[PDB]
DNA sequence: ATAGTTCATAGAATTACCTTTTAATCTTAAAGGACTG
DNA sequence: AGTCCTTTATCTAAAGAACTATGC
């Protein structure tokens, strides 16, 4: 009974955060109240914030300039474009030594370029903020005697001097932003890394570039006339505007060509984001107010040229959008709509609308309502003149059809061959030849059928009520806007309004829907002066007055849209630091005074204690000698923390090198790093080979200096022989593990309480809900973890460790407290499983009690298995075990259907399945929960109030958790029957098969069962290690650990004991296709021992070329067709029995039929015999559900899922997961073949499928 | 009867709101820089 | 010497109802 993957326990390490609420103990609150380090770390957040907001600033201004000036050598260029284009249709390594070699020749330039500037030197040291006398100070009081406003933009920081006093606010806080300086230099860095601006120039935008290029120089030559070169030279004229070009270093200011804004050369405009956006709006074209419509870009007009010579071929030429430059906050080169501010914005506005709209008289001093109602009575009249009034002829005149006449191009055909009873494009049509069209349409076709032009009159007769219908909602409206029309409240976001914010939507879209009704009418004013077409001058003239008027509703409907479904403003919780900038960066004893952060245990709980600044020595040596009492446990913490950075750093120190005194070999060794294989040498050094007698020269230098050291010799410190270490890595990793320990000092509780009594010491107990005493459950996975840490068993040999750089947050109340629940009342369960109908509790129950009220967190980073290095080759290992132990391993295999989230089989070596069941349904002996419905209702939740405006909530959540109860379930299966899991390889549901997969892996990486002994495999000390850490879906590949992923085809219809597939798909066309069809089959005969009829056939005679293998199928069993007359059960047999009667047909004596059958020349003989087989081939039998199979095994037996045996699928479902597992099957015998050395092959072809499938019970 | 299609479909842009995955840095004690005593 | 604040050291690795069509 002990798992195969026993061995597979402390196999790598990997590092977790644990959270925790910290509550104040004792006066620790009063204090911290009375020196209000709350308020003042929320200011400091705030600041902070800003703060990193003004250093971007600065940022961006250097990047953009330096990139300006930066002039990448045209030669370069060319050389990288002809390497980069060989490499496509050719894989030579000179090619790709090349190419390495011309991109990191290119980055070269750059970095070096950015790196001797200036203003770099002082980017990320304290000179930026507090100089120790600044550049940021400077670049901001030149900004503002050059009279220039940088922070015109946002809200939060008003002028510049605000900004000063933002910086100065942190004069002794520099350490408070290395983290960030980190994240900066990511954005500088000439590693190869994503969040370089190096990377996003050379290893994106270069490509995207020259591929536009291609892309340019071949639409030129295939169609010359696509593109407008006037039209655009104007329109973006702006964006087309370059200082320099590059290609003859001209330095004067104009247009470029696109011919030359794609020389490639003048890439080196493209490098900052200001040329970014300009090539991209010259790909994407522009809004501009005032403009009716849009100024093309490229793209428009080759998609445009596409659609005019129907060619799909120029699509591929469409051009790639570049890339944005980092950190780049730029303004977009199209028209960007104001935004409302708040509530009151929102129902002033409104009411402004439509005041206005109700008020409005035109030129006849008649209202719109009255004006309009009167202009389509005169045009239902006749009385207009139909030949000077045109709709226009785009999309308005296709709705225009589907809403009246329910085809969209009825008009358009009937225009269409009315100009017939080389016609280009007109932009409008006279109402004259609509109705002339229509009715000559109506005329040449069925009467009963048809489209009459009184029925669009009539239409627009009726456009005139929609006014009415929206003047009640007008008025509960303005209800509503009594509610919200307070100032700064900004809640009509919150979802508690969504009844609101639905009503307000239905008004808009009312309105909105009406204009689009009257769109058609509308001339808009874009500037074509060719030909100017005659029209009724009055019709237009009131109009397109009430139009006009009309109109003003896109621009508010955008504007409530963009503020309505903004997301809710939560203040969230913020970081506390109680005056200290480096509070949690490390919990060693020497760093306390300076980090302020110590741990406690009491009794069985603990405590994080924070010294005060003002006192930071309250923990110091004397303190705890003359203290020493049986109160409170402290946690003295001990770490050499990277070892390869930190023992040279101390012994080579200018201050301790003399007192270490290392030999000139050894400074020789470290000044070329033979010591290293590919280490960094001493800066003005040249890097030497690895030399393995300096190595071990160097190890021992490290050990004698470690024991000269005065501190890290009490590591006690146990290490190899010296000879053999093969490299100076495995001698730091010794170093490293044995550098952590963890010892407790005994102080008094007097001592304590004093201290925090008189505010010199902030104690918390660390909490969370099971260390309450009335918590009697299995705590959580996370408090076996922390408690695991400071644990004896632990201590001895570690494999928990505490990390430091832990941090704390205070999150403010954001719910108000609401008593759901009065004490003593019976509430009614939820669960209809529950055998209790109600429960009633002394107690209160509060709704999301913890949000009640103010709250202390803590998050601590930890490191599991410290020991362990990084997982390497791990399938590799997994897959020695399994081989090993081949003989054992179950394939439990999971599919999705529509019937369940979720499905697994359990199957053995054999193929037989152990077991057959669905995730649907989660829970003990006692209760379940069955989570498809609520999965289902969450999937309605969202497509049907995402046209509401309505705020949708925590729908991914509630899918993880529902599916973080499944991976419990795996793991349980997985180690019971030593199984390896097989997935589907692989749009909604998918996706959550997907997330599945990954939080199984996730799962997998580290795995305790909470009843097993502390010390013992699947125990807290030993957990299993099934995975690797999840990378990134297209990764995971064929194998993650024991996941295996196979191809899903041909898993649901197909034969479980035969492995038979439906592949004839045969249908009815026609007599001789029939005759031909039947001819092909081998022999169609008749078992008068059996009862049935018998078709033997090769797939290989048949038109699919992929088909293969002889079988004889039957007309045995029962079918299940549906129809409308209702489903009914069909009996192929007897049906042919009929069929072959009504045409004289001797099958009786078993005589063989294909002649025969082939022999008639009746429509109805092939269509029903067609159809006799289709239904013999149908497997699947759904009632308006069970599978059968038309071929007999070696039994003569016919596979029936509705009564089948215990390890055979029973149903459609289970017998798609069954055949997963068949796969998973060939993967196993595959990993047991495997040879030492040589590659595993995981890819499954259809053939080796299909050969195995059917001969395992053949 | 009955036997099949549609409730319009789709492309190229721009703006806005919302959402997601993915990829980087760190999860440190102690030397150094200044200054004070 | 004592302190506070900042900078430093640098390995390993590889659907369902309605409409359309007569094919029943
Ligand atoms: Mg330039
Ligand atoms: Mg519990
Ligand atoms: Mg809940």
């Amino acid at each position: 009974n002990a798992s195969i993957y026993q061995e597979f326990v402390n196999k790598y390490s990997l590092s977790k955060t644990l959270r925790f609420e910290l509550i104040p103990q004792g006066k620790t609150l009063e204090n911290i109240k009375a020196r209000g380090l709350i308020l003042d770390d929320e200011k400091r957040a705030k600041d902070y914030k800003k703060a990193k907001q003004i250093i971007d600033k600065y940022h961006q201004f250097f990047i953009e300039e330096i990139l300006s000036s930066v002039c990448i050598s045209e030669d370069l260029l060319q050389n990288y474009s002809d390497v980069y284009f060989k490499l496509k249709k050719s894989d030579d390594d000179n090619l790709q030594k090349d190419f390495k070699s011309a991109k990191d020749t290119i980055k070269k330039q750059i970095s070096e370029y950015i790196k001797d500037s200036e203003k770099f030197k002082n980017l990320f040291n304290q000179n930026l903020i507090d100089a120790k006398k600044s550049d940021l100070i400077l670049w901001l009081k030149q900004s503002k005697d050059n009279g220039i406003e940088l922070f015109k933009a946002n809200s939060d920081i008003t002028d510049i001097d605000e900004a000063l006093e933002i910086i100065k606010s942190f004069k002794g806080w520099t350490t408070y932003f290395k983290g960030f300086h980190e994240n900066r230099k990511n954005v500088y860095s000439s590693n190869d890394i994503p969040t370089s601006i190096i990377y996003r120039i050379v290893d994106d935008n270069l490509p995207k570039f020259l591929e536009n290029k291609a892309k340019y120089e071949s639409l030129k030559d295939k169609a010359p006339e696509a593109i407008n070169y006037e039209q655009i030279k104007k329109d973006l004229a702006e964006e087309l505007t370059f200082d320099i070009d590059y290609k003859t270093s001209e330095v004067n200011q104009r247009v470029f060509s696109l011919d030359e804004v794609f020389e490639i050369a003048n890439f080196n405009n493209y490098l900052n984001q200001s040329g970014i956006t300009k090539f991209n709006t010259i790909i994407g074209g522009k809004f501009v107010n005032g403009e009716n419509t849009k100024r093309k870009g490229i793209n428009e007009y080759i998609n445009l040229y596409s659609q005019q010579i129907n060619d799909k071929t120029l699509k591929k030429y469409k051009m790639s959008v570049l890339f944005k430059q980092i950190l780049s906050d730029t303004e977009s080169k199209s028209f960007v709509i104001d935004k409302l501010e708040d509530d009151s914005d929102v129902v002033t506005t409104m009411q402004s609308f439509y005041e206005q709209i109700a008020a409005f008289k035109t030129v006849e001093e008649k209202s719109i309502k009255e004006t309009l109602s009167l202009l389509f009575d005169d045009l239902k009249a006749q009385k207009l003149d139909l030949s000077k009034i045109y709709f226009k002829n785009d999309k308005s005149l296709t709705d225009l059809s589907q809403q009246v006449f329910d085809d969209y191009s009825v008009i358009g055909t009937a225009v269409l061959e009315y100009i017939t009873q080389k016609t280009e494009k007109a932009k409008y049509l006279s109402l004259e030849t609509i109705k002339l069209a229509l009715e000559e349409f109506n005329k040449h076709r069925d009467i009963d059928k048809q489209c009459r032009f009184e029925e669009i009159l009539a239409n627009f007769a009726a456009i005139p009520m929609i006014f009415d219908e929206i003047a009640q909602n007008k008025d509960n409206l303005a209800q509503i806007s009594i509610k919200y029309q307070n100032q700064g409240k900004k809640d009509l976001l919150q979802a508690s309004a969504e009844d609101d914010v639905k009503a307000i939507k239905d008004l808009l879209d009312q309105t909105n829907n009406l204009l689009h009704k009257l769109k058609i009418f509308h001339i808009s004013q874009s500037e074509d002066k060719a030909n100017i077409l005659d029209k009724d001058e009055h019709f237009y003239l009131v109009f397109e007055e009430c139009y006009f008027e009309l109109a003003n509703i896109v621009p508010l409907y955008n504007k409530i849209r963009n503020y309505i479904t903004q997301k809710p403003y939560s203040d969230e919780k913020f970081k506390l630091n109680f005056e200290n900038s480096t509070l949690a960066n490390g919990w060693d004893k020497n760093k306390e005074p300076d980090n302020t952060a110590i741990l406690f245990i009491k009794d069985d709980k603990y405590y994080l204690g924070v010294m005060n600044k003002k006192n930071n020595k309250i923990f110091d040596d004397k303190a705890i000698k003359e203290n020493k009492g049986e109160g409170y446990k402290k946690i003295v913490y001990k770490l050499l923390p990277g070892a390869n950075k930190m023992l040279p750093k101390v012994f080579f120190s200018a201050k301790s090198i003399k007192f270490y005194n290392p030999s000139e070999d050894i400074l020789r060794i470290r000044n070329h790093s033979t010591h290293t294989k590919n280490g960094s040498p001493q800066k003005g050094y040249e890097k030497f080979e690895f030399n393995i007698e300096d190595c071990r020269k160097f190890i021992d230098f490290y050990k004698q200096s470690i024991s000269k050291h005065p501190e890290w010799k009490d590591f006690g410190f146990r290490f190899s022989d010296t000879q053999r270490y093969n490299s100076i890595d495995e001698f730091y990793r010794e170093v490293e593990n044995q550098g952590y320990k963890l010892t407790f000092e005994n102080i008094s509780e007097s001592y304590i309480d004093s201290v925090v009594n008189q505010g010199k010491l902030y104690l918390f107990q660390i909490y969370n809900k099971d260390f309450s005493a009335y918590s009697k459950g299995r705590p959580n996975l996370h408090t076996l973890y922390w408690k695991a840490l400071f644990d004896e068993r632990n201590l001895q040999d570690v494999v928990y460790k505490l990390n430091g750089e832990a941090e704390l947050f205070y999150r403010k109340q954001s719910i108000p407290k609401k008593i759901t629940h009065p004490a003593k009342e019976a509430i009614a369960n939820k669960n209809k499983d529950n055998p209790k109908k109600e429960s009633v509790f002394e107690y209160d129950l509060i709704k999301d009690k913890r949000f009640t009220e103010d709250k202390f967190f803590f998050h601590c980073p930890i490191t599991i298995n410290f020991k362990s290095s990084g997982a390497n080759k791990f399938n590799d290992e997994i897959n020695l075990l399994l081989k090993e132990k081949a003989n054992d391993v179950h394939i439990l295999s999971i599919d999705r259907g529509e019937r369940h989230l979720a499905y697994y089989t359990l199957v053995d070596g054999k193929g037989n399945i152990i077991k057959q069941d669905t995730f649907n349904i989660i829970g003990n002996d006692r209760m379940k929960t069955n989570y498809h419905d609520k999965l289902a209702a969450i999937e309605k939740d969202r497509d049907s109030a995402r046209k509401d405006w309505k705020k949708i909530n925590n729908i991914k959540e509630m899918k993880e958790g529902y599916l973080s109860q499944v991976v419990h379930e795996i793991a349980k299966l997985v180690i019971e029957y030593n199984a390896i899991v097989v997935f589907q390889d692989l749009k909604v549901e998918k996706q959550v098969y997907q997330k599945l997969e990954k939080m199984l892996i996730e799962k997998l990486n580290y795995l305790v069962f909470k009843d097993n002994e502390f010390d013992k495999t699947g125990g807290v000390l030993r957990a299993y290690q099934l995975t690797a850490p999840f990378e990134t879906f297209k990764k995971m590949g064929k194998q993650t650990g024991i996941i295996y992923y196979v191809p899903a085809g041909f898993t649901s219809k197909i034969c479980p004991v035969t492995g038979f597939v439906n592949q004839l798909y045969p249908k009815y066309e026609s007599v001789s296709k029939s005759q031909e069809f039947f001819s092909k089959f081998d022999k169609i005969c008749y078992n008068l021992d059996k009862g049935y009829f018998e078709f033997s056939f090769d797939y290989k005679n048949f038109g699919d070329k992929a088909a293969k293998g002889k079988w004889t199928i039957a007309s045995f069993g029962s079918r299940l067709i549906n129809f409308r007359n209702d489903t009914r059960e069909v009996y192929p047999t007897k049906e042919l029995e009929k069929l072959l009667k009504d045409y004289s047909i001797e099958y009786g004596h078993g005589e063989c039929i294909k002649a025969a059958i082939c022999g008639e020349s009746d429509k109805k003989f092939f269509a029903k015999l067609t159809s006799v087989l289709n239904t013999i081939l149908q497997m699947a039998n759904s009632k308006t559900d069970y599978l059968i199979s038309p071929v007999a095994d070696v039994n003569g037996n016919f596979f029936d899922s509705r009564q089948a045996p215990k390890n055979m699928p029973q149903d459609a479902d289970a017998n798609g997961a069954y055949h997963i597992g068949l796969k998973g099957l060939m993967l196993l015998g595959r990993i047991k073949n495997n040879q030492e050395g040589k590659k595993l092959n995981l890819v499954i072809k259809n053939e080796e499928y299909f050969e195995f499938v059917q001969n395992r019970n053949n």
